[PDB]
């Protein structure tokens, strides 16, 4: 099980990708980058 360590790595990574999928006017703490 090596791969386990990656997972954790990933939800790093990962964590700013969802920025976009979040940009949504329901969300709140976002603005738009300029």
């Amino acid at each position: 099980k090596r791969f386990k360590k990656f997972f954790k790595k990933v939800k790093k990574s990962v964590k700013k990708r969802l920025k976009k999928i979040f940009k949504k006017p329901m969300v709140i703490g976002v603005t738009i980058p300029f």
